[PDB]
This record gives structure tokens, sequence and C-alpha cells, in this order.
């Protein structure tokens, strides 16, 4: 009666059967204990009781197909050179007598996780529908403890909390912190991707893959049975999804293993999306690291206005020309200039500046349609002669478009907006929707937004245009079907070290939870980490030490790094500095070192096209020793190593600037011991020696 | 203390003052009756996320007075004249509001026929950006009026009018309230506007607004007990009506009042309150356009928008309809669509429309679809390029036809490629649609978010240089005149609906009083079949009118873009009359509101622009109406060729609907004429300026 899917390696096991009220049902193992207990699947329709609402129950199965898949493919950039997708596969055909419709659950099982979807067939009775809620259940086999952040609509900057199960309910209310643009839905609602440690030695993450012409999902707990339930972001009228088939759900996973390390290792979410659509891909989109007028604004030094004599600005109307300079204004061509000759000097990619255009005045919180125009740069900023500048000096300028939130006013514009792009030498964007949505009534992900944010990039793809958006959908895997996407934030980022600081553990808990999915734009780098030094009225310390800064570039993966500090406190400490300016941005290769959600990650890469090794450890609270040992390393090699860590007496709080530098030589032989302090890390580049003379006057570490 | 302003013929009297609580009040009245009794003025705006800043309705103090008289004479693109005299009386009173440390201004324009008003926001400290909850600007009437109205509905003006007193319109509601596929009514007692009303007084008033831009429609709300309309606008998707950033403007609401119904006619207040053209060029490429079209098939089911019938939905680039099995019955064919074309170059026609071209019309009702369109796929069975040429060469324009199934982002992504490919294939003209609930949803048809929308795509199509008549968009309010390539636009119920049932037969004496005042309509008059069961057996439908009401509708139902809607193959059953249809004008030096009652009848003279030849129409109700023609407007000395195109005797709309005579003769100034308009007929008549006696040979005197 029931049906049995196993794992490549026979560890994990998924049984379905239909119970007797026709409702499918699902429960999974590993290694013989339970990770998933029975569980429905299902969704109910919005009314046109009429039974036609009802896609839940009542089912009966028609057939069953089963498969096995086992290729491998390579991305355009990430962890690792290859990634294999192998799974074993069932398909289960579902009818409705009382609807006279079906529908097909497909599953997905590899060695680390299972994926499943709803199929909707074209068919007699089943074409146009709107979901009024999905009933995906996962039901847990215990009050685990949870690496959560509040379920919400609009915003995902929240500091992750680390409970219980049944402590998420007293804990929400103080979870929720204040944001421009937030939506909580549930006392016990949570966003993916989650992560769990249960009491029997296991990891799970449960998210979904592939979010394309859907509403995003989110888990509402219910905390008396424990059971998880996608619960989805809801349309301007309250409505969860418009459907035509044939069409798919997102795949929904879960990812477990007794090794928090292999959490990270999973590619189940890359592997369920659509391979590249982008035929020559390769040709144009690449890593980029970068740095930018940016930190002068987030922590007050500077502003993205131009003047503050205004009550407000009218585009096309207001004449910037006879306004009155706030002497604030860092988007100024000199400006610019000088980061554009620190970034060549240090071989740095582009150059990102915000502030640039007309509009700023007006960007928070107004809620205001004609914001920006995203083409007319303020009087101080010279457009052509920054690009004649930047290109003379081999550095690409990245282009800002804030859209504060007015999605229609952004793809009005946005055609004009990417041929000026193209026209002004721009190849990469770093979008922003600060401010409850416009059109009003909308959520930041909700199925309307989705389609916005894939649609911008679609577009910037036909124009070879890379995208970087703050603020849209968290990722799910996309990036594989168009790599052109290097990056999103959707996730608490350093801007909020500015803001009152993150969590001391908030590094060692995003790459289990954010990265699933795709890379974060975490413009990490802060040198000077009280924000006092750039602005006296704020008071904020970036939690964290120097040392743990460099290691955050290995740590936080992503084809789009940010040296986010300015230049000129770089300088002061440049010797550090040469870490950011020696690791690498793609990989062929990740080997995770050590790995616990909340208290340490440790990884090491080895740059893509090379036998060179980039090591990285973030730190919590409580820091962390490691035991390295180099047997990833090449046999008969000899390595350059430079170890960046934190002194002994280092303190993330108390002494964040304390450090030490040293280089010797490294083998597949060699054992080092590290101490990462509270709210520290370590940063190792490890180059092979090409040529004797590299290694003269240097001695084993 | 109180305020006074006068018209320029000292009949109106407009009295401003604020009550004991700082409330704007206003009153009116024409020859020393009262049209508006003291009626408030003000807004209520949303709470922000110091409380007495949602208030805008009272607390003010008349801090200052300006007063200023205009009087310039403009020249529209196109319109029922060649000048328009724009001469008003203006008062502006700056209000200033302590408790909340900002101040407003409203501005009354005072003309002979009408008061137009409207509040100003500043831009100042206390006063930036704000939300309007609520517009209660108020209508007081001095009695229990007759009105000419239809429901108040924030996505719907398609309903059938009806003739009632005030206090009989909540009893009513009910029943005047049918069945659409997109409609939100809000109020047992709300209608839209123009609202027309006749007094037991002898007065006539119509309560309107003007220019609405950047701001919600405006509806009416009746308390009926007190008997005062009072503004109700159309919220967005949560509720909220206007997202304002001063310094901005409300649309002007207009009150246009006079002892003769005609002068409601002649009024050209809404016209005069709108922005000055802003089309440089306008001149050199909007025009006129009279047309036929593959439409009336669709309409009343003959044939299809459709390609197939095969497939239970469709997705555009993944559908191959060139490996589906065609109806049968898409009219949007080549070939049909040439013998359109030939009809229309033989005729004299300058367009032919063309419905059901495009790739996805199998879906395109009532399933809320985003990706519904792309507006330049054709079927299999169109060639856009051959259509083209064969048009091209033929002296005919062929009419683009953008349906977008109220799918409006959908819209707005593929708009710029949408006229691109009107452009590069010989299209310069475009009738737009929306018919289903919004997309955006939410969002209903009139809210701010919509009115942006429908006046971004006349923008955009300026700058093509593209003419819009667009359907289900927020009825007009003058905009015309700022953008005169916006030729037209349905936004009422039409002649369609004569194949659903049919329009009530006093329809068309009572648009010109309302839904006409503001800008033109896309009625697509014309039909002498008007049993739709000779065009499908399986609909019953008959239209409400005469063969002669149908042409007189070329001139009683203003507009610079008139259709003949019937097939080619009946109006060739009805040549002689089709006649008249070929020889009517589209644009006016002059015009002569000769009779004109609402719900009764609507006896209108013009004289084509350029020209010495008038034309005049007569469009009556279900009690018919005799006239008593006096032609003393055409030129002294002058003979005319007159053709009367008129109801035959015992002519019925319903029992003898193409029972009609056509007489030729002479006419001067000094000619009078006595003629009959059956129920729901009228008659038509064409007087040419003879050229050549030649023209006069064999004719006599009528
Ligand atoms: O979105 C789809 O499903 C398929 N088509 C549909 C048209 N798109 C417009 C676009 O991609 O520019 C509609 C949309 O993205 O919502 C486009 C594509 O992605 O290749
Ligand atoms: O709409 C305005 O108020 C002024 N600008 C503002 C930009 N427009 C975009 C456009 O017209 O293409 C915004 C809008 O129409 O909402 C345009 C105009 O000349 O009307
Ligand atoms: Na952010
Ligand atoms: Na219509």
């Amino acid at each position: 009666m029931q049906q049995k899917l196993t794992s490549p390696d026979n560890n994990l096991v998924m049984t379905f059967q239909v119970d007797s009220k026709g409702a499918p049902t699902y429960e999974l193992t590993y290694k013989n204990k339970v990770v998933i207990k029975p569980s429905t699947l299902g969704l109910e329709l919005k009314k046109e009781l009429d039974s036609k609402t009802n896609l839940y129950d009542g089912f009966e199965v028609k057939d069953t197909q089963t498969a096995t898949f086992d290729e491998t493919w390579q991305p355009v950039w990430g962890e690792e050179k290859e990634i294999r997708n192998h799974y074993n596969e069932l398909a289960v055909t579902l009818y409705q007598p009382m609807n006279d419709r079906s529908i097909v659950i497909r599953f997905r099982l590899f060695n680390d996780g299972l994926g499943f979807r709803y199929e909707f067939p074209q068919q007699k009775s089943l074409n146009y529908f709107v979901i009024k809620e999905e009933h995906s259940q996962f039901g847990m086999n215990g009050d685990h403890i949870a690496f959560w952040i509040p379920g919400d609509y609009d915003t995902q900057e929240y500091d992750y909390t680390i409970s219980r199960l049944s402590e998420i309910r007293g804990l929400m209310k103080e979870a929720i912190t204040p944001n421009s643009s937030q939506t909580p839905f549930s006392q016990t609602g949570v966003q993916t991707a989650l992560m769990m440690k249960t009491d029997d030695g296991l990891y799970i993450n449960l998210h979904e893959a592939a979010l394309v012409d859907y509403s995003c999902m989110h888990l509402n707990l219910d905390d008396k049975n424990m059971v998880f339930e996608s619960w989805l972001t809801p349309d301007a009228k309250g409505d969860k999804g418009y459907m035509q088939t044939p069409c798919n759900t997102p795949w929904r996973t879960i990812i477990v293993s007794d090794d928090a390390r292999n959490i990270l290792a999973s590619r189940i979410t890359l592997n369920l999306n659509e391979p590249c659509k982008i035929a020559d891909a390769a040709s144009w989109v690449k890593p980029v690291k970068y740095i930018g007028v940016w930190w002068d604004m987030i922590t007050g030094k500077g502003s993205w206005a131009y003047t503050d004599e205004l009550t407000s600005v009218k585009l096309g109307e207001t004449d910037y020309s006879k306004t009155k300079p706030n002497g604030k204004h860092s988007a100024n061509t000199a400006n610019v200039k000088r980061y554009i000759d620190f970034a060549a000097a240090h071989g740095f990619d582009a150059v990102l500046v915000e502030g640039w255009n007309e509009g700023w005045e007006d960007w928070f919180g107004n809620s205001k349609d004609y914001v920006f125009d995203f083409v007319t740069p303020y009087p101080d900023f010279d457009v052509k002669e920054i690009h004649r500048y930047a290109a003379r000096k081999g550095i690409k300028m990245m282009m800002h478009h804030e859209t504060s939130a007015s999605v229609r006013n952004y793809e009005r514009h946005m055609d004009k907006a990417y041929q000026f792009m193209a026209d002004n030498g721009y190849n990469s964007v770093k979008s922003g929707y600060v401010g409850n949505i416009i059109p009003r009534g909308e959520h930041h992900y909700g199925q309307w937004m989705n389609n916005h944010y894939l649609y911008a990039v679609k577009k910037a793809a036909d124009y070879k245009i890379m995208v970087n958006a703050h603020e849209a959908t968290r990722p799910t895997g996309i990036c594989r079907t168009y790599p052109n996407l290097i990056g999103n934030e959707s996730a608490r980022g350093t801007e909020y070290e500015s803001f009152g600081g993150n969590k001391v553990y908030h590094t060692t808990i995003l790459p289990f939870t954010r990265l699933v999915g795709g890379p974060m734009d975490y413009t990490p780098g802060i040198f000077e980490t009280h924000c006092n030094k750039m602005n006296p009225a704020n008071n904020s310390q970036v939690r964290s030490t120097i040392a743990r800064q460099l290691a955050l570039y290995v740590t936080m993966y992503s084809p789009l790094q940010m040296a986010a500090d300015i230049p000129e406190n770089y300088e002061r400490f440049m010797d550090a500095f040469q870490f950011i300016k020696d690791v690498a941005l793609d990989w062929d290769e990740t080997n995770y070192l050590e790995a616990e959600p909340g208290e340490y990650i440790t990884i090491a890469r080895k740059a893509k096209d090379t036998d060179d090794w980039y090591v990285g450890c973030t730190a919590g609270e409580n820091g962390h020793t490691s035991k390295l040992v180099f047997d990833f390393l090449t046999p008969g090699k000899q390595y350059i190593a430079t170890v960046y860590a934190d002194a002994k007496d280092a303190d993330w709080k108390e002494n964040p600037q304390a450090y030490t530098i040293k280089k010797g030589i490294l083998t597949n032989k060699s054992k080092l011991n590290l101490h990462a302090a509270n709210g520290g890390g370590y940063a190792i580049s490890i180059k092979e020696v090409k040529d004797k003379s590299e290694a003269k006057g240097l001695k084993r570490l």
C-alpha cells in the first residue's frame, strides 16, 4: 500500500501513502532515526461548501513512477567547480474522484536530503485556480533547538534567535525589532531556510528551491504538536497564488545529517533548479570584488542627498543647480575618483556609488511613486568623466538602483535605466527596495514581487548586466538558471552593525540558513569597528575583531565581495588589508573543516584555476580553538602561508583591532593550532610556491 | 465677513464663509434661485504612522482672498465649435488652520453657466506628504429633484440610466445595478458623475468634475434625508483615497446650471478648466477618424475573437497556434479584413478596426490572467504586413486594438514594444480596453493608480504620435484639451449592449447631458439590422432604435471618432440610408442646440468645419418627438441641397425599426420644416450649400 523511496546510500528512507481520508502523507527517516513524522501534503484553493476548494484529500493513487538521476554539472561561479546531481525519484499521480482532477507529487531523495513539489497537469477540470493556503507539513520528532528569525512578509533583516521550538512563542515579541517595512504574521511563524539541531544528534534544514511564479513560503509552527506548515505570502487581497496549468509549486526541502558540515556541503537547493538559461553566461558573467562610497552614508558621516534645503522633491521640476550643497554629499566626482584610485591601487574590480542620482532627498518612507528616474545625476556627479577615469584605471563603476520600493516606477524606467548603464559602462547594478511596496498592499515576498525581481534579472541578462538586489525575496537557487543574479542581501547584513550591531554569532548561522539558495552581499571588511569615529552621534560598534572580518571573505561565500570600510581606515591597517586583496572570489574546491551553527565555522577553499587555498574561521561569543590539518594540500608541494589571527588578548568588544600576521611555509603535513577570540576568527592565504625565490628567507610554520 | 462672487452677467452669485467651527461653507444662486444651499468643503486625512493633522475640514480662518477676471478665447484641435470662450470671475480664498499651522487655498471660478471650485495644497512645513481618507465636498440641493443617474461604482459605468426623484434612488438602486464582469457598487444612494438633474422650479443642474489628474475618481453619495450629494472618492487596494505631495491640487468640481436645458449642452466649463494643450504639434497629426471594423461579428456571437476552441487555456510563447484547429468562426482573418478595407475605401472611411488579431484571445475573459497578451504576435490567419500593404494602397488606415483584459502591469511592460510595433506596421490609432478586474489585484478601474495608468498610456502614445480610444477607462473630464490625441473613451453603456439585451430607448437622449460632458464617446452607432438574431440565431437581443435614429446619432452623439458599426453586407441592403453616414462630417466650426430635454429628445445642427454645410440630427425617447425646425441659422441668400432621412409614418423601434423615408429638396434660411421622430426614433438631415446650379436641377423647395 505504502511506497518506499530510499537514498542512493540507503541512509534515508521516505515512506509515502494516502491515508484513510485520501490525504497524501509522507514521512522520513535518517539512519533509522525519525526526521519527519507522518505529515500531510496538499492545498486549499480559493472558492470561484464547494468541493473544488479541496486539493488536500479525497485522493487515490492512480500511478507511481520511479527513476534515478545521476549527472554532474558546472556552475558559472560557485563553491566548487563541479556539482553532482544524484537522486532516486518517486512521482505519484493522485486522482480526486469528487472533483475529477489529478495532481502529481514528485519526490527526489538524495544522500543528504529530500525534496518534493506538487505538479498540476493541464486538464479539463483544472486550469485557472487561486491558492488560499498551501498545506505542506513538516512534523518534527521533538522540541528541537532552532536558529530562527520572525516570519515576515516584508523583511528578513532580523538578528537570529537560538531556542527550543517550544520557546519561540514567548520570544517572538522581542525577536521582532523595528524596521521600515515589516509584516510579521504569527507568534510562532518563522522564515526559511530554518536550521535546527535535535537532541539525538541530527541537523535539519527546512527550505524551498526554485521559487518562481509562486509566493514565498514561510513556516508556521504548531508548538503543541511540533508541526511546521507552509505559510505563503498573501497578495493585497489576502490570496496566496494565481495558478494556471500546467504549473508546479517550488520544491520544499529537508536537508539532514548527523554532521553539521554536511548541511553546508549539500547542493540539493541548486540541484533542484532549472539548468542555466543564459547561453553565453561564461563570456560576461564574472565575480566582482569592490569598494564603494557607501559606509559614509550608512554611518551618517555623509549623505545620499545633494541638498538639505527642500521640504520635498519633484523630479523634472526641482532644479538642483539652484540648490545649496549640504556639504555632506559623498557622491561627488572628486571623492569618487579617490575611491577609483584606491580600487585600482589594490586590485579591486569595481567601485559602487550611492547617492549619485536626483531624488535622494525623499527616498525614505514617504511611499512616493515617482521617487527616482535612475538616470539623472546630481550636479556634482559627472557620469562621463567618472566613466573615462574609471576605464583609464581598469575599474568598473557599479550602478546603484534604490527604488524606495516603488516598483511600477522602476519597471517604467527600467529599459532606459539599463540602456543608460550600457551607454555609460556600467555592467553590474545593486538594486534596493527600501519601504513598503508600491503597488500599495503588496508585500516584498508575494507572488507579485517575486515576478518583478526575476523580471528585472531576465531583462538585465538581455543587456548583459549582473544584478545584486537588496530587500528582495531571499534566494532559492535561481542563480543556476540565471547566473547574472550574483547576489542579494535579503538578511541582516553589515549595515546593521552600524545600527546597533548584529549578534556576535550572526556569521556562524548565516551559512546554515540564508546562504542556502544563493550568495549574500554581506559587505564585510570593517576595520574601524567603532562607528563613532565615522559619525560622533553614532555609538554603534561592529561585533567583530579585525581578524574575523578577514575570515568572512571565506566563511561568507559570494562571487560578489565588498571591502566596506573607507580607504583611510584600510590605509591604517594595510598589512591586514593584504588578505582582502589576495583572497579569491570563485572556487574549484571547498572543504568544510569545522562547523557548528551559532558557535563556529571553519572553511578552506581552493581558488579556481590555481592551487592556492584560502582559509577562514568565524566564531561566536565563546571563541573557538582549531586544530588544523592541512592534508588537503598537494603532496610534495610547498606553500607560502600567511596567517592573520586574533591576538591572544583580542576581543570583539574590548580589543577588536589586536591581530598578528605570520608568514611561513606549509605542506600537506603541516598542522596548526589557532584560537579565535570572542567574536573573532582568523584567515589564511596559502599560495603554491612557483619559484624557489618565493620561499627565500622563509621557514615552516 | 461673507465673501461674494458674481458671474459676469450677474445671474449667479456664490457666497463663501467659514462657520463657527471654521468649516469652509459655500452656496450658489441662479437668478435669485437657490441652486446650492449652504454646503461644506474639506477633507479628512489618513492618520500618520498629532492626531489633529487628520483634520483638513475645519478650524480654518480666512487669512487672505484674491479676486481676478479671465476672458480669453482658444481653439480646440477638434470639437463642437471652432472657438471656445473662457470667461469667468474668480475668488481665491487662503484658509489658515491654526491648530496644524498649515494653510490651503480654495479657488472658485464663476461662469455665466456654472461654478467650478478646487482645493490647492501649497508646499509647506506642515503639509508635504499626506494621504486622503475621504474628500468631503458637499452639493446641497434645494429640493427633491428629478435625476438621470447610474449606480455609483468603482469598476463600471455601463449601466442603463434611471430617471427618478432623489428620494427614490435608494429604493431603485438594487434593480439599477445589473450584472457586469467587473463592478463594485459602494452605496445604496451612490451615483456617478456627471449627474444630471431637473428641478421643480425650472432649473437644470449638472454635477461633475474637471481635470481628473493625479487623483482618485469622484463619485457622489446622496444623503437623501437632507438632499445633499457629497464627494466619494475611489479607494485603492487598502481603502485609501489619494496619495498627495505638495504642491498639489484636487481636480475641479463643477456645478453647471441654467433654466434652459440646451445651455447645459452648450457649456464648456469642463474643457475651460483643463490645462492648455501640451502637444505642441498636435494640429499636424491629431485628426478625426470615421471607421468601420471586424467587430459586430464577435459582439453578437456570430464570429469569435479566438483562433481556436480546442484548447482549455493558452500560454504565450508555448502555445503553437499553427498546430491548432481553426474554430471556423475567427473573423480577424486576412481575406475578411481585406473585404472591409475595400468597403471602407469604396465609401470614404478613414480606417478599419480589427479585434481578435493577436494571440491570446482564447483566455481573454475573466481569468484574471497576468500574461494574457503581448500586443504584437498575430494569429496564423492574420497577415500583418499584407494587410498593411493593402490598406495603405487603398488609402485606408488599420486601427490597432489593445484589449488588456485588465492586466495593467502586463500592458505597461509591453507598451513601448507595442507602440513601436504600431509605428513599424502603419498603425497610428489604437483602441484599448480593460475588461475584467484590475491587475494589480485589489485596485479598481477608477482609482488614482489606474487614472495614472490611463494618462501614462496617452502621454506615451503622444510621443509616438499615436491617437488613443480607451474603453473601460475612467470617464472623461476634459483632459482631451491637454492631450488632444485622446480622441475617445467608451466609459459608459454603448451600442455593444444593444446586443446584450438592449439599451433603454431614451439612452441617447441622456448621454449628451451626462457622459459626453468632459469628452467624446466611441458609441459605435450605425446599426441598420436591429435584430441581432440575423447575425446570430441564438441572440434574440434587439437594438432599441429605428434606422433614422441611428443616422441621427452621428450628429447627436458628438465625437471626432465615429464608427459605422454594422457589417458591410447590411449597409449594402440600405445603401440609400447609408449615404448620410458617408456624408456626415466629424469636426465642426459651429454647433446649435435646437431642442433638448434630458430623457425625451435632443436636436442638434452642426456646421462642418471649413465648409458651408450643415448636418442635423434628432434622437427621441419612448414618446417620440415632433419638431418645428427653423433653418434661420443658414446663410442669407444661399441655396442648400437638403436630404431628409426620417422615420416613416408608423415607424417604431420595436415593431417597425427599418421604416424610413428620404426626401431631397432645396432649403434656405427662410425654410421651415415639421418632422416627427417616432418612438425610439429620430431623423437626420444633410444640408449642403449649392456650388453649381446643376446641383439644384430637378429639385424643388421642401
Ligand atoms: O515568465 C515566463 O514564464 C515565460 N516568458 C513569459 C514572459 N515574461 C516576460 C519577460 O520575461 O520579459 C513574463 C514574466 O516574466 O512575468 C518569459 C521568459 O521568462 O523567458
Ligand atoms: O506626471 C507628471 O506629473 C510629470 N512627468 C513625470 C513622469 N511621468 C512618467 C511619464 O510621463 O512617462 C510619471 C507619470 O506619468 O506618473 C511626466 C509628464 O510630462 O507628464
Ligand atoms: Na538592507
Ligand atoms: Na465595453
